[PDB]
């Protein structure tokens, strides 16, 4: 509540005032991001930009000063002989008086073209599409049944993929051009177009190559005279609901017409919300949507005693091949485009049970003004079904000793990221006791290309014209582990056999296990390559011993399905280095913070920061303030199932901080949800509690669903 | 209900049947299990043995004859020259006729010793180590407080581990001597004590050796004298409750008076149980408890079409490392002690929700008569908390084209395995778009061994006196895919980059991935060891395709953190060879049905079934009847929240069986329960639905908890 303020992102008021400064000051010569124009001077961003973790500290135990709070303020100065973006620290909040420029790379040219793509952008790119498509127009008609003008009822959409070119400083992008209707992801025509829009003038941008049913044809006007003397081998394109859409069809053939089980929370939530300030048993933690990298937990304690610092989402990667030129593009990476900043509404006993605290957020991202985003984060305790632990006592004579048990519950902190086709849901999850996990799902509408039959050797066909593209799924988390203070150690453990002589019987042998450990001393022993087999045990420990003389640690258990995707070294890997390793420790730095940026998707040739830099000084990591990498992630090979969506059942990956000889037992026995039922010969077992039986009813308010984000 | 009772395990009354069956037959001169001695005919074991699967898919799908119903029986022929086990068909059911000797093994010679250990037996080694004992009276009284003689308030009891010896044919236990207290597996006193309970005259047993707080003894007089005469250093063993308890202790610092939220059904189970007959959705499918290897789905059914014709568990191991005798000596194979017969009673709102369906029944294990087992298994819709799809279409300009979701929800198949210390709880899941999943979570009490220092390079110290012993969960599942039929093909697929010119700029390059395919065409193929690195596809096939061109199939996908643990070849690792393979494919036959039996815990060096030889004959797998057989687990390395309980967050492995191909679509387009909200500029959004929204309330049940399993 009081301290978790630090964490907080920025009020509607705090993005308001931030803006009316930077607006204030003439010679930046604003305009608001709607202006259509890329000649133009322009906040894209603004966004809490976190204290030192030195300052914070001093804060949160040493009692001192409050640091000061800052804006992250991103500009776009496309109104100037040399375009550019610059960042700038905009404080102090409340009462701003600077802005200085942050984190300047001498050498680098190309700040421009590493831009994320505009809303007005976007516009200009469909007026050039528009002008450039218009000798096709009968084409469309006669393909398609759509087009690109007047259009109405049947509008012609695109799809741009990025990155964009095959250099630095390229903005060269290849649209899929598909059919506007509902999800209209999974209707490409089949023609695919290379527009340059480098240009700060959208009048020079063009369309420099065309390609279309498996042949490219350099211009619109080429297709067009070549189709026309009946040289091009064309595609013709077609109650019940489309393909694409949501709406059901076909039959169980055991139907079901009523709801099935739902949660009631008749008490009330059993965590204590207070700002962006947790509290759940034996959990307390602060959380934060960062616009441009997505979810955060900071300060997570347990017990009083730090664990976690931060745990972050920091990339969110989608690496395609292709038949077809746009397939063969993809290269996504979702920060880019805004991965917390897309936080869409949640639908209540939908996406988060009906009994969930839902909370909403501003975020200022390609904005004329501070946009209100309802439902943006939930937060709600949830039983999980199975209980956290459970043992049937027996005596073994027909009766029993006793049984106990705690039924299992978990605190679920969820938001989503839905750039375009991909919905992502962002978990963080506490147990009662002690474990923590993180956990990415997808769903939403895959990437999805006109089927040829070369397209067949990168994806598969999952509708009459639909290629769905192959693809890794790669996600990076931060993971600062502060375990039971800042300077920790790193340790791995591995089971190991020995050979002995039987001691109580010399002729024969033992071949057992014994418990080896690995110590790590510095950063390079660490970086954990995806060659390089990960040991069962990844533990960050503290010096701190517990009752019994082991040392007091978290244990990192990655889930994932991740390999090498691209070769490192080549090209656009140069973006995603961290992507080499399912874990990687470092030692804590005020430059080292983000694996990504919003820069690298139209940059990923020359981005700002390469993870594998941070190895470079190959730093000892013996009871350092140690940070961890993880990289989680899978291949997904489209299938038939994947439409109209990607489901997500087995479709999740993440990882689990779990505490290892940390606390002297089971830190959940502090749980008065317990349950032991005692035997008696006589009458009813002695049903032991500490909470009494509770059959309340309540009832959910009713479901509602605003779908808007709008300025307030 | 009609069809799956082929499937059905058998009854009170036909477990009675068999039972006076062969009581009858006098020259057998069975007596009951509860007698006093080993010098005893005894049936030991009686359960369902399931028909030919030829003639069970004939009765299925060819609309034949039902097939005829058998019970096997495990008779143990104590009460003769030469002792031995024999099993034995006895049918038909109803109307015993017959009891046909089961599988003979020639050349083997220790059948007797393979025998699991019974109540009986156990009874009679308390006997044995109370007179062994006798001269420790004074010495357990001086270090222990407690006894085996008198000692009415503070008796010491044992464990016993398997296996028991060094070669086949021994039965020498290794006893692990502790205080019977509450959760007495964590109150080992540090003796151990080694038995030869070999011979059928339980005179002739002996203690042959002894182990003391780190020193061999040979014999109790012999530690007796030793200590008595000043030579032995020992250690002086000691409201609040037990470290070993469930009783809850501490206090959150943010704590909880309420129960937290619960499931409500107010509408009733959405799927139909009828008999061991099950629907859900698309879902049919038949299930039984096996009392020998555990819980088993049966014609698994998607959408009128055959999955899987079986999915059950087979085997599972806990193999230790230790400093002590004992601890070196443990390899537990649950099997040897009637895995599917510790089925005891879950207790609603905790092992499974208050508002699941449980179901009874009977085991005929070690018993005189069939013994009722309530709450055996539970069945119940839960929802998952995430929503099976979800995506927000938005226009990007402030608003939104839909939002659409299918809320999540699960129906679990679920029991448990108790043998002693550990609850292992076993889920068979089934998901609305037909993925499956199989699940094992681990809880309840460690094995655990006396703290002497050199303990700690085979585990961890837990609490003053005692050990966590290190050791690896393995589990083996069969996985019997009859994937849209009988006949099938098993294919694995890969991402393969190529590196191409970049066919619209030919003076760079373009390396992407590719989707490559491998196909499989003898058994050896398809045995993938530890070290060979799994293919992230792994698919069985139908020669079927689906509309789009692509062969029907399902995904198996496994989640463990499984290795190779014993080196392949030497000694004990013989009864656990299917221990190699993450996964092995076989083509199907009824001499291997199992890959493992209730011998393999006590005869591991020559067992009657070695998973291996399956591969020997390295059949051709195109296009037949295969058999899938997967094993996960994982490295359990104790730590100090392992007290009281192992927890279950994150001790859980298994896998999922996806469809891959094998719809046109999402089959889950089929449910009601989607949600579709519309946009519209002037009131409410049109929620548009196919069930109505509800939030009814309902109560269940009061809490009850029986705790006997007894006869009926
Ligand atoms: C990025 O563009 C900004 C805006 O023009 C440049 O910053 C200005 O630089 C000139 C010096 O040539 C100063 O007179 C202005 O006071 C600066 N203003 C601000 C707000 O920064 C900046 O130099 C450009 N970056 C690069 C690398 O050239
Ligand atoms: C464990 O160690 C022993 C001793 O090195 C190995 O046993 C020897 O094995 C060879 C055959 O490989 C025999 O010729 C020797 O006679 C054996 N000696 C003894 C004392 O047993 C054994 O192979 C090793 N086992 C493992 C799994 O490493
Ligand atoms: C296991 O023990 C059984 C019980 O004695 C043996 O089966 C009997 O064998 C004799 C032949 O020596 C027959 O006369 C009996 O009719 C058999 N009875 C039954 C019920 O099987 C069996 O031979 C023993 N197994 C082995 C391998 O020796
Ligand atoms: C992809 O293939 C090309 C051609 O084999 C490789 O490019 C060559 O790389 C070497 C250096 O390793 C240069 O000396 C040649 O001039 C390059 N030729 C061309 C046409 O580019 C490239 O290294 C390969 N990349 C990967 C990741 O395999
Ligand atoms: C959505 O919220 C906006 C902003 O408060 C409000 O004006 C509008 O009426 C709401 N729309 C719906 C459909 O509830
Ligand atoms: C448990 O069930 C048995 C068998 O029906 C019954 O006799 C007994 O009264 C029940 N015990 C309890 C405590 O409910
Ligand atoms: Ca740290
Ligand atoms: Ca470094
Ligand atoms: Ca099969
Ligand atoms: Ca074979
Ligand atoms: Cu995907
Ligand atoms: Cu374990």
């Amino acid at each position: 509540p009081r301290k978790a303020g630090v964490f907080s992102d920025l009020s509607n008021q705090e993005l308001k005032a931030v803006h009316s400064f930077l607006w204030s000051k003439k010679e930046l010569r604003l305009q608001p991001s709607s202006t259509t124009t890329m000649a133009k001077n322009t906040v894209f961003l603004i966004e809490m930009l976190l204290p030192k973790k030195y300052h914070v500290l001093r804060f949160l135990d040493k009692g001192e000063r409050h640091p000061v709070r800052e804006a992250r303020a991103v500009i776009f100065f496309g109104d100037q002989e040399h375009p550019n973006v610059t960042e700038f620290a905009v404080g102090p909040l409340p009462g701003p008086c600077y802005m200085r420029a942050l984190s300047p790379r001498p050498g680098y040219q190309s700040s421009w073209a590493s831009r994320p793509i505009s809303t007005a952008e976007y516009a200009l790119l469909y007026h050039t599409l528009q002008e450039a498509t218009k000798p096709l127009h009968q084409f469309f008609l006669n393909t398609t049944g759509f087009s690109f003008q007047d259009c109405h009822d049947r509008c012609l959409a695109f799809t741009d993929v990025a990155p964009r070119g095959v250099a630095s400083g390229q903005r060269r992008s290849w649209l899929i051009i598909q059919r506007y209707v509902e999800g209209y992801f999974l209707h490409p025509t089949g023609l695919e177009l290379l527009v340059d829009h480098g240009s700060t003038d959208a009048g020079h941008w063009a369309v420099e190559q065309v390609w279309y049913n498996g042949k490219f044809y350099g211009s619109p006007e080429e297709l067009a005279r070549k189709y026309a003397d009946g040289e091009v081998d064309v595609v013709v394109l077609e109650e019940p609901p489309l393909f694409s859409s949501h709406k059901p069809r076909g039959d169980f053939p055991s139907p079901i017409h009523v709801s099935g089980p739902r949660l009631v929370q008749p008490h009330g939530p059993r965590f204590r919300l207070e700002g962006n300030a947790v509290l759940y048993g034996g959990w307390s933690f602060a959380f934060r949507l960062r616009s441009s990298s997505g979810l955060q937990v900071l300060n997570v304690h347990f017990g009083g005693e730090r664990i976690a610092y931060e745990v972050s989402v920091q990339e969110a990667v989608a690496l395609y091949g292709g038949h077809t030129p746009a397939g063969m593009q993809t290269k996504y990476l979702d920060v880019g485009w805004g991965l917390g900043s897309v936080t869409h509404e949640l639908a209540p006993g939908i996406d988060c049970p009906e009994t969930a605290t839902f909370l909403d957020t501003f975020h200022y991202y390609d904005a004329d003004d501070p946009v209100h985003y309802p439902r943006a984060l939930c937060l709600f305790e949830m039983p999980t079904g199975v209980p956290l632990r459970r043992h049937f006592n027996s005596n073994f004579k027909g009766g029993f000793n006793f049984y106990a048990g705690l039924k299992g519950q978990v605190l679920v902190l969820r938001t989503t990221s839905t750039v375009y086709n991909y919905d992502y849901i962002w978990d963080f999850i506490f147990y009662p006791n002690g474990v923590m996990e993180a956990k990415m799902h997808a769903t939403g509408y895959v990437h999805a290309t006109f089927y040829t039959p070369e397209g067949l050797r990168h994806g598969t066909r999952l509708h009459t014209h639909l290629i769905g593209n192959i693809h890794t799924h790669l996600v990076h988390y931060r993971v600062d582990l502060d375990v039971a203070g800042t300077k920790n150690s790193f340790q791995t453990l591995q089971m190991k056999l020995e050979n002995i002589t039987n001691p109580w019987s010399p002729r024969h042998r033992v071949v057992q296990p014994t418990l080896e450990q690995t110590q790590y001393s510095w950063e390079r022993q660490a970086a954990f390559r995806f060659k390089r087999k990960l040991p069962k045990y990844l533990l960050f420990t503290s010096p701190q011993e517990n009752p019994w003389g082991h040392k007091r640690s978290y244990r990192l258990q990655i889930h994932s399905m991740a390999d090498q995707v691209l070769p490192p070294g080549w090209q656009e890997e140069q973006a995603i280095t961290w992507a080499r390793y399912p874990l990687a420790v470092t030692k804590y730095r005020e430059s080292e913070l983000c694996s990504s940026s919003i820069y690298h998707q139209n940059d990923p040739w020359d981005p700002p920061v390469v993870f594998e830099q941070f190895l470079h000084n190959n730093e000892n990591i013996e009871n350092e303030d140690l940070v961890a990498w993880v990289t989680v992630g899978f291949l997904h090979i489209p299938h038939s199932e994947d439409i109209p969506n990607t489901a997500t059942p087995g479709n999740s990956v993440g990882f689990l901080l779990r505490p290892f000889n940390f606390f002297p037992e089971d830190p959940s026995l502090a749980s008065r949800d317990t349950v032991i039922v005692w035997p008696r010969d006589n009458g009813p077992n002695y049903v032991q509690r500490w909470i009494p039986e509770d059959r309340d009813c309540s009832m959910p308010p009713p479901f509602s669903y605003n779908g808007t984000y709008r300025p307030v």
